[PDB]
């Protein structure tokens, strides 16, 4: 049940248990791609559009794919119906031991973390969050890379904002709500979020205008509302930027109401 | 007797089976950072300074030092002992498993890697070496850290070009020669690298005018030369950037004299 278990060389493991060769590149130069994968009614959320992601992460990172789609998804299905309970699934690819002469990592590996799905405290989404800007981007923003340095080094999240341009959260998708529109950067600069498309389909739904933008933070003292979204988070608001207070400085009518339509739509993105 | 060794766990294992748990976030997040030190006769170059920026690469990643500078000194001295050869010797801090409510890694797991060492094939200095420029920089430039991705998804080597300033190769110290002169970035964007430091000094004793600043792109072809430095390469030319060539496109005069002297001068460094 709520044992937290890893799938790695061909078995499920008690988390605690599961070790990686000291060989991998993953540990050695940072080689690695993963996703997040959450559960509604233990159902897997939009799995299909995350193993295309890690897939899309792992080519573009020169990293041969260690199993097949279809086996990692076998695996992930296999490991939430041993949960028996709403599960944030983490499968992670690996460099491996070699980069080849030949530019790719050749002897990839992979494992899945499972555990028990920890949303963040209710007291976040009644009074939002504050977003730390820093003058920094993600390259590769297309590749959900194991690189979370940056994010560590009293806000919720980092805010990548190259000179003045809002892209995107360290593990968050950025929307900013500004007379009565959604803003959020483009997937050129900002990572495919598959919370990022639902929203975006929702907002479609609603006839709320998008602009596919970066937002400067110069905008901020005019913007309505903010929020931040990922498949655990759903729907987080965001109140405060640095020391840039967002609107009224509580979570705004929109941000509820797409978390909301959100919340009552949501098995339409199960599989 | 003979193997690649990983200092683990207070064990000295065979480096083949010596494995990292799954939970570390070096794995999960790429917080980690290292060291290379190499060997010559046996002897560590610069291990004191090498365990000092391990300090400071921790410390400036908020990661708690899981073991004393003396500590890591003696694993190092007593695993170069076992290998009975010339050895590449890369200790390893981790972030380990969370990220405390006090903003530090105070569970950090430590190894430390023993390798026979494995220069850059003699033809590599004969010939001179490619680089790829990439208008990207090194984000917390003074931290050694294990985040080596865009250096394979971006040639021997990338070199950081940010708004076309030359700072640094991804792996190594860049060194151009303009009219006899030797231009490298500063240290307030460049890793304090311990073989630019021996290259400074080796220069300074050899009255060759040093400036510290970032060389433009639009320099290279007005440039006599250019290398790079780091403790295994020593001092490899570089001969294209690019599509520019570099010189004459063979390795020059003054990049062959400051690696004699460096070959020369190099039990002074010694521990
Ligand atoms: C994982 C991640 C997201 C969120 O992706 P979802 O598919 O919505 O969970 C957003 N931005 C970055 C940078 C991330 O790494
Ligand atoms: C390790 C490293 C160097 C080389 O430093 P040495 O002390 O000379 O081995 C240079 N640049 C970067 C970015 C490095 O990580």
């Amino acid at each position: 049940g709520h044992m937290n278990l890893c799938y790695i060389d061909g078995k499920f493991l008690p988390l605690e248990e599961a070790k990686l060769p000291v060989t991998d590149l993953i540990i050695q130069r940072g080689v690695g791609v993963f996703e997040t994968i959450s559960t509604h009614s233990r159902r897997p959320l939009m799995l299909t559009p995350h193993l295309k992601r890690l897939e899309g992460s792992a080519t573009a990172s020169s990293i041969v794919m260690p199993a097949t789609l279809d086996e990692m998804a076998r695996i992930i299905r296999e490991g939430i119906k041993k949960m028996g309970c709403e599960t944030m699934v983490r499968p992670y690819i690996t460099g491996g031991d070699s980069f080849g002469k030949d530019h790719l990592f050749s002897s990839s590996r992979y494992f899945v973390i499972f555990e028990e799905i920890r949303k963040p405290d209710p007291i976040l989404y009644e009074k939002g969050v504050a977003l730390h800007p820093i003058n920094a981007e993600r390259y590769l923003p297309s590749t959900k890379s194991i690189n979370y340095m940056l994010s560590f080094t009293g806000a919720y999240e980092i805010l990548y904002c190259p000179e003045g341009e809002i892209v995107e959260g360290s593990h968050s998708t950025f929307f900013l709500i500004k007379n009565g529109h959604l803003i959020t950067a483009p997937t050129s600069r900002a990572l495919s979020g598959t919370t990022r498309q639902i929203v975006l389909e929702l907002a479609r739904r609603g006839n709320i205008q998008v602009e596919e933008r970066c937002p400067l933070l110069t905008e901020l003292p005019e913007a309505e509302e903010a929020f931040i979204t990922g498949t655990v988070k759903e729907l987080l608001p965001v109140v405060r930027i640095g020391d840039q207070i967002i609107g009224n400085g509580v979570p705004g009518k929109l941000t509820k109401h797409l978390h909301q339509v959100y919340l009552s739509s949501i098995v339409e993105w199960l599989e």
